[PDB]
């Protein structure tokens, strides 16, 4: 009923992602997005998970994650969009068809970056809220999009104001 | 012995990530990084995996992935760094300590973005090659880094030149 966001600090060693995927699958969790990479603490990874569910969802995930010994801190992200930041990044390969200029214009308007060009097309890098990224993707001529590689959402609570 | 990069298109439904994590764990694959999100084809996700291994590594992963019926295309990424693009994104929460100006300068030099500020600190968004992202993170006063949330690597082959 609402998408929820949770950040999670896990001891990083061989076999660990296998474990958290298992726990989430064999608990009936509807995961929409997952991000994973090094954290602020060397030796610990941070995962951001978005899960589609009800208001008991965050408690549930908390309770169940903590049963992996490797799960060392679970941090819910504020449900108020005003209280957090959310970002996604996409790499987009587009072929030109007499429209170099419309495409480059679009990249400029969205503050994207061209990171590869040939006579045939470009690769564009785009970062922003998920709805900026998607709005951008949808504005491209769909027959000309060759490839799209996307991260999930990274999110964090804002500084308290 | 070398890090290898592979892109992979998978049918996206409940239980799917569980499966590919299982196959990779119970095959002895040393996964350094994983990215996942929607692809250019609606209904299919694209995953980018980096795996530390020998020259048989890409074949192996190919052979073994294809045994999940949901794995629908495996694309190795060019091993020549000249032939591909690689990008990572990080969200970084930093506390100020009489050094607003050094920090903002640093963000400008790395073409990062300030996406949250208070009197206490900022959240910085940074995108680039993994060594630009890490060089940036290492340049911050380590006692002042509160939080770091990172995607893995997204990668793609360049247009043929
Ligand atoms: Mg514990
Ligand atoms: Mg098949």
């Amino acid at each position: 009923i609402r998408e929820h966001l949770v950040s999670m600090l896990v001891h990083n060693k061989p076999g660990v992602m296998r474990k958290v995927a298992n726990l989430f699958a064999r608990r009936g969790f509807n995961i929409s997005s997952i991000t994973v990479g090094e954290s602020e603490t060397p030796g610990l990874s941070r995962l951001v998970i978005m899960v589609k569910g009800d208001d008991k969802t965050i408690e549930q995930i908390e309770k169940q994650a903590y049963k992996l010994v490797e799960v060392v801190k679970v941090t819910p992200i504020d449900p108020l969009p005003e209280n957090r930041v959310e970002r996604e990044m996409a790499l987009i390969k587009v072929r030109f068809d007499e429209d170099k200029q419309e495409i480059f214009q679009l990249v400029e308007i969205f503050r994207g970056k061209i990171i590869d060009v040939s006579r045939e097309g470009a690769i564009i890098e785009i970062t922003g809220a998920r709805s900026k990224v998607e709005a951008f993707i949808n504005l491209l001529p769909q027959k000309q999009v060759e490839e799209i590689a996307r991260t999930g959402i990274v999110a964090m609570n804002r500084w308290n104001v």
